[PDB]
């Protein structure tokens, strides 16, 4: 005589809350799509101007308003409204009687303050990083060494615990922003704020990529490393079309070239690669977001060229990137080192030429070309297509590319490793799951 009680993920509750914008929701999706694969209910929290995007790309889906002055103001407000509105969604599943009530809030770690939510309202709280784990350590030593640079006068470089010594190029960069440096700056540094207080730290790597520093980080921290969170071999938009010029090329024969979802390039930087992707020897599929079309050389969805070169190109707004990156015809990646673009590549096995931009992308490329060994980082400030020539030569045209892809294909044969039934992430994944079920 007596009653058990079952405790499953099919009657456990996840909560998700991305920051809005495309490089935080991917990875968090993805990360949703793999627990609802588990059986967990998953309820996707998203501000109402990137709620259809989402809808879209699929897991139930709660939109919450935007929340929005300079980029003070404009993040105070966003901070409060999202606040008040996550925390009235945790309450309405607390009485509810459908779903079950929620178990855990995962949010973005850029928004701290939403572990207060979490723990104000009785549930566990799982911070997730869409930075590597060697980027966000030195987020961390700065919120704790002296990293101002008067780099006109010298030349330094630096050394922390578990890190490749950093020159002065390789760091985040934020003076990009200019007046705004100082706020992305905390952005970033605040992630560490209450990081012995989280119930998980979720990171979107693998532990082979950086498993010294994620070793370092394990030790401190005991985080969780469950990447890359996108699927092995989302809706996203144009992929019929893309795909069918893809499969009408050679393989080996394209240049892909995606600057992300942000980036936003000069005027003279668009002619620079312009004029370098209209006279190389290779096929190329570039991404002008339609905001950006009127900086290209002197507005259509999309357009097709013969090159110079006699070869063929496609500008299009828009891509589904993990489905081109994948694709047998692409010879390479031409990429603003985005974290997320970084990893798919990696899990891709395509090759890359570096224009990082600012933040974590120049940390990144120094990665891609000295320590994984996947890339070349062009040199500036301005690139001339001289020297984006150079580069494709080197990555598409060399005994050091057919290298260069060798390496790419060791790491994409890892990281499927690492998310297969007994790898380092599928591991720590299942460890997070698992123990959101106990007693
Ligand atoms: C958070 C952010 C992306 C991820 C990483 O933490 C780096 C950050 C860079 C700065 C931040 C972006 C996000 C968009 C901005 C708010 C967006 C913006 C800028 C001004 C404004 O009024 O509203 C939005 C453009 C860039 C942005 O300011
Ligand atoms: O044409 C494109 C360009 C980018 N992305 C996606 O945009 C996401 C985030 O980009 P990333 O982190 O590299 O840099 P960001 O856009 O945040 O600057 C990635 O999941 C990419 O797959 C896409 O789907 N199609």
């Amino acid at each position: 005589m007596g009653t058990i009680e079952i405790s499953s993920p099919s009657k456990t509750h996840i909560l998700a809350f991305p920051f809005p914008e495309k490089g935080h929701i991917n990875p968090m999706l993805h990360l949703c799509n793999r627990l609802a694969s588990k059986g967990f209910r998953v309820t996707l929290i998203t501000t109402i101007s990137t709620y259809k995007d989402v809808k879209n790309k699929i897991i139930n889906l709660e939109s919450i308003p935007d929340g929005t002055l300079g980029m003070n103001g404009y993040f105070n407000q966003f901070k409060n409204s999202v606040t008040e509105s996550v925390a009235g969604i945790i309450e309405e599943y607390k009485l509810g009687h459908d779903f079950p009530p929620p178990k855990v809030l995962i949010y973005d770690s850029t928004m701290p303050w939403m572990l207060d939510v979490a723990h104000g309202h009785g549930i566990l709280g799982a911070s997730l990083f869409t930075q590597p784990c060697c980027v966000s350590v030195v987020y961390y030593h700065m919120l704790q060494i002296d990293f101002h640079r008067e780099q006109s006068s010298s030349s330094k470089v630096l050394l922390l615990p578990c890190l490749p010594p950093l020159e002065d190029r390789d760091l985040p960069e934020f003076d990009y922003f200019k007046e705004d440096s100082g706020f992305v700056s905390n952005l970033l540094l605040n992630q560490f704020l209450n990081i012995d207080k989280i119930d998980y730290v979720l990171f979107n790597t693998f532990e082979m990529l950086e498993s010294e520093i994620a070793n370092w980080m394990s030790n401190k921290w005991k985080i969780l490393t469950i990447g890359p969170t996108a699927p092995t071999a989302l809706f996203e938009t144009n992929t019929e079309v893309c795909m069918k010029w893809l499969d009408e090329r050679e393989p080996n024969s394209v240049i892909y070239v995606s600057f992300g979802s942000i980036a936003s390039l000069t005027e003279q930087q668009m002619e620079e690669i312009s004029q370098a992707l209209f006279t190389t020897n290779f096929n190329f599929l570039w991404v002008v977001r339609e905001e950006e079309r009127t900086k290209l050389p002197n507005n259509p969805s999309s357009e097709s060229f013969t090159t110079a070169a006699g070869k063929l190109g496609l500008i299009i707004n828009w891509c589904p990137q993990l489905d081109v990156l994948r694709h047998e015809s692409v010879a390479c990646f031409m990429t603003h080192c985005g974290w997320n673009s970084t990893l798919e590549a990696i899990s891709s096995g395509v090759p890359m030429i570096c224009v990082p931009q600012w933040v974590d992308q120049t940390t990144n490329a120094k990665f891609i070309q000295d320590v994984w060994k996947i890339g070349v980082r062009v040199n500036n400030g301005l690139v001339k297509k001289e020297e984006i020539e150079r580069c494709i030569k080197e990555v598409c045209e060399s005994e050091k590319g057919k290298e260069l892809k060798r390496n790419a294909m060791k790491w994409k044969d890892l990281s499927k490793e690492a998310v297969s039934e007994g790898g380092s992430s599928d591991t720590n994944l299942e460890y997070f799951a698992s123990t959101l079920l106990f007693y």
